């Protein structure tokens, strides 16, 4: 039988966040547990600076220029799937629950989808055969005529919605969301073991603004809101990891613990994490925005307290779940996440280009030590005077800047184990920098030239397919009227 | 036989630098098993931003306001001791090693001392039996002429000059000094072992720019030389670790690893270090001037792998060697340093304030989770100008200010759990910042009442007294013709 699959996926959670990771309070005592008991990476990324297009790079061991999860509207934007996108993860995409079944996986999504909302889009028409979570944020509470509030589904239908049956209390910061995530976890994994080999994709979102906590665990933490919810996720993970060992199925078990993008600075300091010694957060491709805390855990397997400099990618997960499945990856079409087993397990170590892409732009590339900047940007200036700063306190000369700024002809190139704040950059004149610069443009030129972009997904918005009526309203008595609107462009960044 | 007391003491190793610290490269393996082995500080201070001060301040328990070692030529101005100092260590303060004697100990020093070079100003006058080091930093080359180059000691007398019988190569980074020191301590330890308790004060100073490392170190670290030097300090950590367990000894042996004061970051990114997720670094008052990595060793005594959320300072480090020797410290004093045994052994919690000072200048105080800031400054805007900047890519609006700022009245004030970086100043209104501002007060008050501060050692120069002629120069044809000048005030 092959091995069992938990994927623990974090939302807005930041390389500086976790006690092990060097946060200072040390509130993670069972996530600092699970990396002396596994295999440490301090040198992973996530797909994107943002949710969907991260989430979408997971499932599809693809890059979001690839699977689609990107927006042309404008050079260089984020983009994701709020509730009015029209667009959504295609069905000529592969996603890793539909292929796992071809070794009779069981496979169960707990949390935040964003793959899409629409019914097209429904996880279990993509391969999980269940599903208890939300299509989207918990953003809220809306009035119900402007916009609806986000459902919550079991499996094919919606149970409630965001502040109606699922309530969120933004003064005090009380929901009992992650619990229900937790017991939603506990109960899939109590049902599978010793039946079938199960994938768990556990997608919680507390850590996401506006941040929650059940109530045991508000006030809590040293670190505010945000501590809270990440004291009561760790904690969650700490009974999954248990109930494993407990059923004796630990050891038949991969788990992997990482998160979706940098910590949401423009959230800190009370419902946003930290980087740690990283420039930025989430919205852009320096290191804060897309370097993750990442764990692997496979008693007997994944040699205890070991810590490993391989680069990786969200997408590996991907393509090492494939192999762990004993089943080999799409052959195509391009597959960006490699196989992590022989990282894993005998301790090698693969030269691979992390690519850091924004929108339709590929920003910068690390290889090695290395990473060149090909586009610099942070936000608009328009959006910093209206007081959105995504590197508060955060200044480096020439390198965050306000304007999108082409360095094509000139990479600005950081050498990432000497300066991992990204402060310095290489003399153009260098030899390092030549060096560098020519390893690095020989790897993003053949990415690019067998490069033909999937078309995108994230160009148009549609007041009209917002969850005005999601299936299961009508017995619940929750259907809501839709407005007359058209599909028009989506207004990105603003 | 009471028990073995090891200091190790870094010079310019930041928070961020330890791989258990955080440190991306995770290359401090002996360092990161010692905490394993003991108990992790994440929350532990220095007691001045730069060198000599917090040195002065471990080795009596006493802030630099009492012991001496600040200046008054202008206000908030970081002072030490540099060639051409002419005070030093009073002989009416009272220094660990001194004190350590009547327990019968055998003390020794290693490396830099930094509290006076001058004869009065000696360990071996201030409690050491021991000393294999230098008095001063190991900057250099110089010409023999304008300056003198740095002497290096064994015991009472020179054997000889950084750059001259002790090479560092600054082209490649290459000197032995590390292994040396390495060397001293080891044998130290070797000839003390069932005879004696031993005081070892293990204050090396390779992570000090100009940074240097041996030969099979170069170029080992992704950190650049920088990183070299902590691999040779950490890889030399764990065979004095090692060597104390060989002897079995361990168990009777209690080691704490600190730093001086925060990274250089001036001298980053290939001299200088991280201070993690803290704002600035060495010469400032901020998080990352005065925030260091602290581990505590003692096989037996402190159970292995425990993390303590003690406000701990670099003083308590005098108080609690005495009461392991089963000393009390000095009564006719103040004395800031507290016994930290009942944290260490006990998982005792103190509720205690840290001050940060900036030479005559009490900058902030932090208490539980809060900080006020009183004063705040990086560093005036004509040295900015010139390319010194104490917080590279790093600006908080406000708080981050070139001009000394007079926060007196109403106080900068930051939650460290919530806001580590100092971003994040707390609202006036609040009662968050009422609460944190009349308890931080209350104990600056009762602080600044109660003390009296020391005439300032740290205020006069003179050309004539830099290393010109060392005792034990003559033998060795070393001895150098000095310059006629006059003591004046020393700039800073
Ligand atoms: C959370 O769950 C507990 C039961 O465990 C219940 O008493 C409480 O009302 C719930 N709170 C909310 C806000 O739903
Ligand atoms: C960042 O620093 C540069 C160089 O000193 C300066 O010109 C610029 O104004 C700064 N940017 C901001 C937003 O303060
Ligand atoms: C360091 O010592 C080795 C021998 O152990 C010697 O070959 C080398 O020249 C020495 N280097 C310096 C700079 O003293
Ligand atoms: C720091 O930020 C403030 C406020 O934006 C600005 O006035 C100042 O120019 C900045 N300083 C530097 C060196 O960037
Ligand atoms: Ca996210
Ligand atoms: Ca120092």
């Amino acid at each position: 039988q092959p091995p069992n699959i938990l994927l623990l996926l974090m939302d807005d959670m930041g390389w500086g966040d976790l006690g092990v990771y060097g946060e200072p309070s040390r509130e993670t005592p069972n996530l600092d547990r699970m990396a002396a008991e596994g295999l440490l990476f301090p040198n992973f990324y996530s797909a994107n600076p943002l949710a969907s297009p991260s989430r979408a790079a997971l499932l599809t061991g693809r890059l979001p220029i690839r699977n689609g999860f990107y927006t042309t509207n404008a050079h260089a934007r984020n983009a994701y799937t709020p509730q009015e996108i029209v667009g959504g993860i295609p069905d000529s995409e592969q996603l890793l629950p539909e292929l796992l079944k071809k070794a009779g996986y069981v496979s169960k999504i707990v949390g935040k989808w964003h793959l899409g909302h629409r019914p097209q889009f429904h996880p279990l028409k993509h391969g999980f055969d269940e599903w208890f979570g939300s299509p989207n944020c918990h953003f809220g509470p809306y009035d119900n005529k402007a916009r609806p509030n986000i459902p919550v589904y079991r499996d094919w239908e919606m149970v409630g919605r965001y502040y109606e049956e699922f309530p969120i209390n933004l003064k005090t910061g009380e929901a009992n969301l992650t619990q229900i995530y937790l017991q939603e976890a506990l109960d899939f994994i109590k049902r599978q073991a010793r039946h079938h080999p199960f994938f768990l994709y556990w997608a919680v979102d507390a850590t996401h603004a506006p941040v929650y906590a059940s109530k045991p665990f508000l006030g809590t933490s040293q670190r505010g809101r945000y501590g809270d919810a990440v004291r009561e996720i760790d904690d969650s993970i700490g009974k999954i990891l248990e109930l494993l060992q407990d059923l004796h199925v630990a050891d038949n078990t991969f788990v992997f613990f990482t998160s979706d993008n940098g910590a949401a600075l423009i959230s800190a300091p009370e419902q946003g994490g930290s980087n740690g010694p990283f420039l930025c957060g989430k919205q852009t491709t320096f290191e804060g925005g897309m370097r993750e805390p990442a764990l692997a855990w496979w008693p007997g397997h994944v040699t205890a307290g070991q810590v490993s400099h391989q680069l990786g990618s969200i997408m590996d997960l991907f393509t090492t779940s494939l192999a762990l499945a004993g089943l080999t990856p799409p052959s195509d079409r391009a597959i960006d996440g490699l196989n992590l087993l022989p990282t894993l397990l005998q301790g090698r170590l693969m030269d691979r280009p992390i690519f850091y892409y924004r929108g339709d732009t590929l920003m910068a590339a690390t290889l090695g030590q290395h990473k060149a900047h090909f586009w610099t940007w942070t936000n608009s200036w328009e959006n910093f005077r209206q007081g959105i700063d995504f590197c508060p306190g955060q200044n480096v000369s020439g390198v965050t800047t306000h304007n999108l700024e082409d360095h094509t002809k000139l990479p600005l190139i950081f050498h990432l184990g000497r300066d991992p704040g990204e402060r310095f950059p290489l003399s153009f004149a260098s030899a390092e920098y030549q060096e560098a610069l020519s390893r690095i443009t020989s790897v993003v030129q053949q990415h690019q030239e067998a490069l033909v972009p999937a078309q995108p997904q994230l160009n148009v918005c549609n007041w009209a397919v917002m969850n005005w009526a999601p299936p299961g309203c009508e017995k619940l008595g929750k259907c809501l009227t839709p407005p007359e609107s058209i599909p028009k462009k989506c207004l990105w960044s603003h």
